[PDB]
């Protein structure tokens, strides 16, 4: 599902047009909906009309109404690809999804800019740039062409950029001769399977599109002054890659497993996946960036026993819950410890809640898990418990939240040999991919100091591969700025 059935600028209007003039029965588009932001509208055609579904993601999971939740757009359209019969109208009446109607706008693609002069893109592949590194612009010459610009080169010896014209005909594209293509993501698909070869040898290769998300840290306030007044399409050309992560799920799929869930379709990747080698399964995956991380659901109530085996098998030291175990009367995560000064016993492990102590924005519990029957087994496990994440969005004060990010940081580095930081909200994606990424940008701004380079979409999609749909929303995404804004401006 390589999205590009998700339509960025587009009408509902414009959607039931397109569906009923270029598609047929069993056609679907995804569109951004203009009822509200955040909410998108999955348009399919069925008997000649357009039905409009609509679809929640107010930071836990994407919400399909009258359908089941999922981790990402791309999940839940492959699932319901599969899944006939499933999708409902109203009630039981069922909508397939049989036929993508793609897009031609090249607008969230990695290399396409415009408003970009050939000397410009010059000097950014020669900046940024490599070898088959690439981007299309618009003709400042001729008004509705476009440009390939593209950098060959060998270190990497420099060498050589190369302008190819690219004409825009009848709504067609072209490089002077040959195929005609519908759109310029279609032209240049087609170009980087089939390069282009200049008379007198060079073969130039489509290799990636030119990098212009990557910021030097000690930038990144002209960065948020940049996107402030743009974070939006930054975050649409990060979700339109999310169809490369498509990674198999079976294991949680299983019908031993399918309990163990909190939801049924939100579920670890195999290559990922925490296994249990104390039943194996458990719904977390290690997040590998010498922190590491476990990002993990809240427990069920028949899932606290496993969370304990994670914990001690792991070798974690360090926890962090990022959410009430209720919120809006729904419980996002069963009490999985002791009160204070309690000891418990969940299956094979044992749980003292030494101390607890409270502050503005958190709780934090020393817990001192062992094996029972085996006493030396023992060691200290420090549960951070922040509370006062809002029920709507994300924090509004980056202090309080760097400060929590800066203690449970120092924890875990006076600890030898700590295991991965165990990280969980209520699906374990939104909430929990958004402290995750945040804690490995300022690791790295901590360590290579403020000079450094990052880069956001990078690292999220990177976190993405490791489990489905870290970051969920556009508001957690900007938060994700902001919080190493305030890191960066508090040195
Ligand atoms: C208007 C400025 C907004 C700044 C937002 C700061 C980051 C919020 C999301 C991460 C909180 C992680 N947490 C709380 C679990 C440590």
């Amino acid at each position: 599902k390589s999205r590009r059935w998700f339509h960025p600028n587009i009408t509902g209007v414009e959607a039931e047009n397109l569906l009923l003039t270029r598609g047929v029965d069993g056609s679907f588009l995804a569109r951004p909906s203009k009822s509200n932001p955040g909410d998108l509208t999955l348009s399919v055609r069925r008997n000649g009309a357009v039905t409009h579904i609509k679809i929640q993601n107010t930071g836990d999971y994407y919400d399909l109404y009258g359908g089941e939740k999922f981790a990402t757009l791309a999940e839940l359209v492959q699932y319901y690809m599969e899944h006939h019969g499933q999708l409902k109208e109203k009630n039981g009446d069922v909508i397939e999804l049989k036929y993508p109607l793609n897009c031609a706008d090249p607008t969230s693609e990695r290399w396409f800019h415009g408003h970009l002069s050939g000397k410009e893109a010059e000097k950014l592949l020669t900046e940024k740039g490599k070898h088959g590194s690439f981007l299309v612009r618009e003709s400042q010459s001729h008004p509705g062409d476009f440009v390939l610009s593209v950098r060959t080169g060998d270190n990497d010896g420099k060498s050589k950029v190369t302008h190819v014209m690219i004409r825009c005909q009848e709504l067609k594209y072209d490089v002077g001769g040959g195929e005609r293509f519908d759109s310029l993501t279609d032209l240049v698909e087609h170009y980087k399977k089939n390069p282009m070869v200049e008379t007198l040898g060079t073969v130039l290769q489509l290799k990636q599109p030119l990098n212009t998300t990557r910021i030097n840290a000690a930038e990144i306030e002209s960065r948020v002054r940049e996107l402030s007044k743009g974070f939006w399409e930054e975050f649409e050309t990060l979700q339109q890659q999310e169809c490369k992560l498509l990674y198999s799920r079976k294991e949680g799929q299983r019908q031993e497993n399918k309990n163990k869930n909190r939801y049924k379709n939100i579920l670890p990747f195999d290559h990922t996946r925490v296994v249990l080698h104390d039943s194996d399964y458990i719904n977390a995956n290690i997040i590998m960036p010498k922190k590491s991380y476990i990002a993990t659901q809240g427990c069920l109530q028949n899932t606290v026993n496993d969370f304990w085996r994670m914990v001690f098998q792991e070798n974690s030291r360090v926890i962090v819950m990022t959410t009430k175990e209720v919120e809006r009367g729904k419980s996002k995560c069963v009490k999985y410890w002791p009160d204070e000064y309690a000891l418990k016993e969940y299956g094979v492990m044992r749980v003292r809640n030494v101390k607890e102590s409270a502050a503005h924005d958190y709780t934090l519990r020393e817990l001192k898990l062992s094996k029972v029957g085996q006493g030396n087994t023992e060691r200290t496990v420090w549960q951070y418990h922040f509370r006062t994440w809002p029920d709507h969005g994300v924090p509004s004060d980056p202090g309080g939240v760097l400060d929590f990010l800066e203690e449970v940081h120092h924890k875990q580095e006076s600890i030898m040999d700590a295991g991965p930081v165990v990280v969980h909200c209520s699906a374990g994606i939104g909430r929990t991919g958004t402290f995750i990424v945040i804690d490995i940008l300022i690791d790295i701004i901590r360590e290579k100091g403020v000079d450094c380079d990052i880069d956001v979409p990078k690292t999220i999609q990177m976190v993405r591969s490791q489990r489905s749909g870290m970051v969920q929303t556009e508001a957690q995404y900007r938060s994700i700025y902001m919080a190493v804004q305030h890191y960066i401006e508090t040195l």
